């Protein structure tokens, strides 16, 4: 078993296509996802071509070892694809049908600057390395690519599964390589986030800001070092479940602006407190009385800021 | 090896059945399941047919590769199924009867607005690609689907394991794929819930409540803010073990609620405290007497339309 | 290769033999166990059968696909055991000495309504399914059946590794089955729970009865409600190596127990606050005084009634 | 391919020897670790024995399905060794010189008595079983025992990598075995748990004795309180990292030694302040006096027989 | 299939190079990458010689199993990598070109003494073990040797990844071994570890800093005890990452440093309260003065010389 020979000198077209069944997994830290399909095959091999009138057969059925099939891989994978041949489809001109059923662990970096109010292009890589007979490149048979209807992703809405349809032909260790794009478009459901991260961490952001109503000294302490236990909590939570990125996140912005707010916050407590043991509790109320409003004013105004710069 | 040709153009009935041995790990941030299962395929290849009286014997058994085995596959699977080939049995007729043993993982989605007084409905989806030469079509041998007794899901009630008889025959790729579908119905075991995380988390709700009965600012900010912190603690503990949902969930209501309850708590301690530096105490006993009723009645009241509105 | 046939028609007895070399991995909450251990099987297959006198030979050595094997398979596994055949053996008589060393991820349900102080009975289900020619039976070896004496199982005591000697012969879905119960009982190492969780959580609990010694009310609601947040703590920590139970633990009822105490140390807290704010702090120490023999008095008593009712 | 015959009566020698290539990932709470290696056997096979000069060649290499391969295996193994046959050599004079490459998880268990200030003696057995023609005995070959300048196990010193020449021979399930023992000399390196925890440990330890200079009641439950709060964090962070022994550890008892100091220290506050309120701070201020001596004396005492008990 | 024989004497030279695809999984704790790489192979075997006249083909493809192939391993690997083989070549003169496609994780020790501001210098060591016949050595095909343009390693910067050309060539066991260096300079991007970690401590042990500016030890204590649980919080979180090393790392001391900071600010706090109660508030006033420029000063300064000491 070998390439099939040219009939003129043009390279060996494998026309390609991938079918999602399951889409999962999609590890934000590792940047990864799970993936399982059908990868389908394509190209003219004219040593296996025969009569459809004297065969009396309009189709011929190979094994895969008895035919000559091209070595297709994946890119961006962590591991080379489980697969399974479903069937191989011999047509009286040579054409060659190809299909087998796949699992792979996807690479495919994310964008998290707008999350979780974000969306992403998920890639997957298919390749092809030329023999030294002849040249293979790749093409996109658009009726072959797809996804059921059941595909679900947790967390994401799925958009659309297309294909570049110009292949990426490089040279690599002096030898033809064909490369194809297949791009998966999803966006993020932030709906949950509103009342299990948002509001929850404003309400514990609004219990410091009361002690903007107290001179209680011990109080405010207490309110302002105690809510920020718990910002530190959130902070940590919301962390964990995204990796460490050389760019700045809208998320991580306000994680940040808030702990500005918390140290202003303490040094407001603090100055009310020392003006009062100092026996001028009328610059302690100015200050005070300005900072009830100063404080919600500027946070709503700096995330409007931030919101316009990261949208 | 290739299908058995048709006696008149039928197509071909592949009779399945899938009788549960173990179900285990089921994952509900992850969405899937274990199953350890016998899957028995049944049908007739006049090929394989033999006479009993000139052979002497009333069956005769075969190893996989000796004889054509429809290639049966699961749409809703991590992985393909890992199988062992139990028996291959062959009657006179050329009735094929096949069993195996399977493990594999199942990727079915659940519905979690009811959690933790839930029920879901697993399924496995068996499927068979029609072949050039002949249409492959499933079918469900009933005495043949089953699960046995000992088979136990920890913290769920297995209710029944069954399969809608009828297949759901449809064109893939340019060939027809008959899909069945396998139903395990399960309802959650919401004992645990009631002593480890209902009743607790109530309890450090009235102790922030007993706050309506203290005039102490300094000890009512420590009563509301300190108990904020163990409800955080607790919705933290909640959420870990459930998937993010683009949908309101009924603990997630209540979870939020509860942090409604806090907020205006602080506001109610921050306006007593107020009046009474503002030298009247008449005002702030009144709202605190109103809140010792208010508080446990609207938060009553609430549960009531939530629980109505979640089921 | 097929079946031995019968001399009479009586079924073929297999005798077995588990002998564990490794017991590790007891995962609690996954209720599994991982077992390395040596699997002997013995059958007469008088096709075997040779001359000692003329042979020269007293035993003969066969590769696995020379003779047939019985299919013999798990029950409880979550994935099929990986098996290397060790040893086949053929005596004159026919009577074949089967041999492998296996590893297996075991699923066996644990009761942990006495946990800390709880003993298991761990299983491994041996079965065989009966052929068309012929029915098998499993028996139990006892000189095949035991244990290496470094066999060490983590925070457990390993009491014995035996057998139930008369298998449970059943149908299923219409061929025999024949089903052996191999049974490791083991004792939980309760020893590190006194000091680690039992002491320390006691005196948590101690230091807020502290309190009932207190008129402070701000002192009291700092001392009531930081220990609680201690006992969120170990709650949270102890519950993480349990499974959700539908039935009561006798750790969960101590726990949940613990919740009350501390309810009702929150009631005492604010009722002697409101009777001293009211200005009658005889009823307020009365009721102090009398909490100060209550409290641990009726926890000792409880304690008594719970070690009662699940001991 | 079956056993060499013997000259006599003699059992066959398999002369083994380890050399460590990689030494990785020990857990201590699972107690296993990894291990990358070579294993060579060497034994002498007379049927594969040559003329040097007849066959112009001083040595023969050999395939492993060529010849005959005795069946070594790992005692304390999680599962089976992932093995590469490296060389099969053969001199004149029949002697076989067999090398692999392996990988394996090993399970061998710790002594957590002096943690973190422990050493360790990590075990590898290789075990032979007699066949029926003959009886199989393992040897150490010291010119084949060692490992590699770069082996590093990250935490600890590998201090030597020797084995006990002398075999473990015993009859099991009526065979003989052959047993060595390959023993990996550690000891852990402290250096990082004197800053990381130790000290941090003592800090807040002392920060709760400085409630003994001080006659605020609501400061020094705060104080006692709190640091009780990290103390519990600590033990946690500690205990997470280690199995539960039925053994008390160093760090174990030091542990629980600190609960009871915390305990005695809530005693003495709660005494001090009732005193105070008792309108006597001459018997208050006695008792704090002499804690200031007694509390870092006793700890101080206390430690320095556990030291002793322990190492 | 055995070693070409050398024409003169001369060791064999396998032409290696590695081309990298796919760089992930960087566990910084378990000090392991995951490479996913081209692994090219050449070697001169004079026996595969054709004349392209008769042959009827300029270049012959193999299958590995049809000819020798040297047996090239990886030192550095948890488990033996997984290889598939893309293309086997061979010219005329019977210079064979083979090209593998593998996935490995790689154990490559890290230096953290300069963390989160460190690089380090990942090796891949490919290693060939000489035969009985010949002496195999390894070479470097520089035009063979690189990394694609997209390859990404989460949280790194890619610098270079080059080979030592020169083989580390010594004897083991009785062999000649050929080791090959491969370097991948990596230097980690400490961008978030500023806004996400670095600045938010910062904050917290300035607002313990705020009980400089305040008399009241209740208010004081609670500042600087509950800023402490927070960096308790940080320092936990942060050495979670990191695995305990043997020696100092630049975090390591500035987290340490930090503990001692806290205990002297506590000492100050019980000091200036001591006074306070002493009637000699005149000695508390003098201290808490000179504390508030003392502490960020000798902060700053300790600071310089730790980044001195360590840069
Ligand atoms: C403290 C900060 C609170 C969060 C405030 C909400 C943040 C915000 O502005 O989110 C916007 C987002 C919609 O994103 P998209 O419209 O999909 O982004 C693409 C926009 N272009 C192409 C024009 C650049 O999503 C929405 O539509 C906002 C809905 C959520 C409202 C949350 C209220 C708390
Ligand atoms: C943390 C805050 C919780 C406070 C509320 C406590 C009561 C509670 O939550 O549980 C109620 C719930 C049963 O309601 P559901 O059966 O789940 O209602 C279904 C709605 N339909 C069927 C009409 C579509 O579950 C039960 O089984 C009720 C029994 C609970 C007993 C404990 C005291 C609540
Ligand atoms: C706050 C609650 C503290 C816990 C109190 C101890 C609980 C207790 O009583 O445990 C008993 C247990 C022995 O169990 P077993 O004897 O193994 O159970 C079999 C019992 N029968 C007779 C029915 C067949 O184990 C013992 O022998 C007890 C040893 C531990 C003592 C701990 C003291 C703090
Ligand atoms: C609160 C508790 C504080 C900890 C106190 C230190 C513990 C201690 O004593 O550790 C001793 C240890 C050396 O152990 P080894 O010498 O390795 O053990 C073998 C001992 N023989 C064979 C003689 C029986 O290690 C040392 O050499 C001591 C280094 C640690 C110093 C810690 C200072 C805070
Ligand atoms: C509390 C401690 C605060 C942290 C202080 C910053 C630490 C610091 O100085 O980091 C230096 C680092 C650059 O290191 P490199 O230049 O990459 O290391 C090589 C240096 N030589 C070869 C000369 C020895 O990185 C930088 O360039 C510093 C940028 C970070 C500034 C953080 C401000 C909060
Ligand atoms: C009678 C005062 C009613 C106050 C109601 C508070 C409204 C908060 C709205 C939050 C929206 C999300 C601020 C809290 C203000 C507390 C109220 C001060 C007491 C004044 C007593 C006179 C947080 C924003
Ligand atoms: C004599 C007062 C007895 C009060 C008993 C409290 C009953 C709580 C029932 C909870 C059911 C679950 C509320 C707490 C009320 C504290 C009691 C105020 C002290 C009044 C002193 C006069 C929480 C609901
Ligand atoms: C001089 C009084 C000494 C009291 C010692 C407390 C004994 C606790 C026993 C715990 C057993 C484990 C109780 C706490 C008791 C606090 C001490 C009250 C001081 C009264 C001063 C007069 C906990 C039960
Ligand atoms: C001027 C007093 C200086 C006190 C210095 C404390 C030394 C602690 C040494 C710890 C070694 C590790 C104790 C804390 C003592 C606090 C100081 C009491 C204030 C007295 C005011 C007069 C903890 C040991
Ligand atoms: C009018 C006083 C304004 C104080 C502004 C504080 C500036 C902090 C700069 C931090 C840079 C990062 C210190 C906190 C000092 C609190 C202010 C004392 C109140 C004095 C009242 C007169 C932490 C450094
Ligand atoms: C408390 C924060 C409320 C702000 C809500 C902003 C929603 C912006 C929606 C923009 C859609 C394009
Ligand atoms: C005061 C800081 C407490 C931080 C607690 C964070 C809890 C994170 C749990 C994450 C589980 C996925
Ligand atoms: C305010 C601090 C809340 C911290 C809660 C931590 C809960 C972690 C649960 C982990 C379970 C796997
Ligand atoms: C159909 C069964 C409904 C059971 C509803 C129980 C509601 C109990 C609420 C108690 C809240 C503390
Ligand atoms: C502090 C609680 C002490 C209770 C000890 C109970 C021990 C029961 C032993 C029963 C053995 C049969
Ligand atoms: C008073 C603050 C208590 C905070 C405890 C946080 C515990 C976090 C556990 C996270 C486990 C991963
Ligand atoms: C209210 C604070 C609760 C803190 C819970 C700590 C849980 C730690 C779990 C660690 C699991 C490894
Ligand atoms: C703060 C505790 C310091 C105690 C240091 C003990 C060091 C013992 C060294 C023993 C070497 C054999
Ligand atoms: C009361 C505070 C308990 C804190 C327990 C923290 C547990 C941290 C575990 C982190 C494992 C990665
Ligand atoms: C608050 C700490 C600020 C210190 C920043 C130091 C930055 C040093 C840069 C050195 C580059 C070589
Ligand atoms: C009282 C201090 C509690 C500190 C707990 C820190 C928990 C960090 C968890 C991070 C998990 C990735
Ligand atoms: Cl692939
Ligand atoms: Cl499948
Ligand atoms: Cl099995
Ligand atoms: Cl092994
Ligand atoms: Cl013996
Ligand atoms: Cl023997
Ligand atoms: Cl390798
Ligand atoms: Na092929
Ligand atoms: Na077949
Ligand atoms: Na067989
Ligand atoms: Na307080
Ligand atoms: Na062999
Ligand atoms: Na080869």
């Amino acid at each position: 078993v070998s390439p099939p020979p040219p009939i003129a000198d043009e390279p060996l077209t494998v026309n390609t296509g991938i079918y999602l069944i399951e889409c999962y997994s999609l590890d934000d830290k590792a940047e990864t996802f799970k993936v399982n399909a059908f990868l389908s095959l394509s190209w003219k091999d004219r040593r296996l071509a025969f009569d459809p009138v004297r065969s009396g057969v309009r189709v011929k059925t190979y094994e895969p070892e008895a035919i000559w099939i091209p070595e297709i891989r994946f890119v961006n994978v962590e591991n080379a694809r489980d697969a399974d041949v479903v069937d191989i489809s011999v047509s009286p001109d040579g054409t060659v049908q190809y299909l087998e059923r796949f699992s792979a662990r996807v690479l495919s970096p994310l964008d998290f600057r707008r999350y979780p109010f974000d969306s992403q292009t998920l890639h997957i890589y298919l390749i092809v390395r030329s023999v030294d007979t002849r040249n293979i490149v790749l093409a996109v048979d658009l009726e072959k690519v797809g996804k059921n209807d059941d595909v679900f992703l947790t967390g994401w809405d799925i958009e659309s599964f297309t294909a570049v349809v110009k292949p990426a032909n490089f040279a690599l260790e002096d030898r033809l390589e064909s490369k194809l794009d297949y791009q998966l478009r999803i966006s993020r459901q932030y709906f949950s986030y509103i009342p299990n991260i948002i509001l929850p961490w404003l309400f514990i952001l609004f219990i410091s800001w009361t002690a903007f109503w107290s001179t209680s000294y011990e109080a405010n302490v207490t309110l302002v070092v105690s809510t920020l236990i718990a910002h530190i909590a959130f902070n940590i939570l919301v962390e964990t479940n995204l990796p460490k990125t050389p760019y700045m996140t809208y998320t991580g912005a306000i994680i940040f602006m808030i702990y500005l707010f918390y140290f202003v916050a303490v040094i407001e407590v603090t100055v009310q407190h020392y003006l009062k043991v100092e026996s001028q509790p009328a610059r302690a109320a100015s200050i005070t009385r300005a900072s009830r409003i100063a404080f919600p004013v500027v946070f709503l105004l700096a995330n409007i800021i931030l919101a316009f710069l990261f949208f």
